[PDB]
């Protein structure tokens, strides 16, 4: 096989909030990958603490000509839609108001992954592409640790910002009355030259879930070595919701 060796892998990490113990772990769950749209969770947190984001419906911004955005994103967006629909330009409008110093200050203070939002050295894309592949990476275990802290309010930002961040995390309902609060992410791994490799798509689903008062925190990440027709983030999500009852039984 003239191609390079396969770097595909899967992780599924579920931990109990009440006992602190791992419930189900498939894969090493320690590999770092760009958070993609999962970064909207700590970015909402940064925005609510800084005061650019106010509540679940404000500020409402309108897409305007000249801004890079998918055809579905060209509408009016507020924090709820931003999270539910993964609106990339709203994230970049939020970082543009934050500025490079405030942005790297919050990411470092949150201890989120490698806390590197400088971007690719030479392209000055820290504020626009760092969470997509340019610099910032995070592992499943670090996704679970951050979400655990967010869920308890122990992150080093205001507790009201954490409450407002939890409120716009999208909600899903899984079998056996599991209420799931999760965020997807989809992207491509980088090739040797630093360009997106479309044969290496990846998908995330990270968040927490509740059933009859018990809480779990989870992270699922799939990194493929072959192209996919559908976005992996939503596919990983749908598979996780179908499985979470058997996954959380231990």
């Amino acid at each position: 096989s003239n191609a390079q060796q396969s770097q595909a892998f899967e992780c599924t990490l579920v931990t109990s909030i009440e006992t602190g113990a791992v419930i189900n772990q498939q894969g090493a769950c320690d590999q770092r990958v760009a958070p993609a749209s999962t970064f909207k969770v700590p970015l909402a947190l940064i925005g609510y603490d800084a005061g650019i984001l106010l509540d679940d419906k404000t500020p409402a911004w309108d897409w305007k000509p000249g801004t890079e955005a998918r055809a579905q994103d060209r509408k009016t967006v507020d924090p709820t839609i931003w999270e539910q629909d993964s609106v990339l330009w709203y994230s970049r409008e939020l970082t543009r108001r934050l500025g490079p110093e405030k942005f790297a200050a919050y990411v470092k203070r949150l201890g989120y992954g490698n806390a590197d939002v400088s971007g690719e050295p030479g392209k000055n894309n820290g504020l626009t592409h760092s969470w997509l592949g340019a610099s910032l990476t995070v592992s499943p275990v670090e996704q679970v640790g951050f979400i655990r802290r967010l869920l308890a309010g122990n992150l080093p930002v205001s507790r009201d910002a954490q409450a407002k961040t939890r409120a716009i995390v999208p909600v899903f309902y899984a079998p056996e009355s599991w209420s799931v609060h999760g965020k997807t992410g989809t992207g491509f791994m980088r090739d040797e030259k630093g360009n997106p490799d479309r044969s290496r798509p990846f998908g995330w689903f990270v968040g927490w879930a509740e059933r009859e008062g018990q809480h779990i925190v989870f992270a699922r990440l799939r990194v493929a070595d072959k192209p996919s027709s559908e976005p992996l983030g939503p596919a990983v999500r749908d598979a996780f919701l179908r499985d979470i009852a058997r996954l959380a039984v231990h």
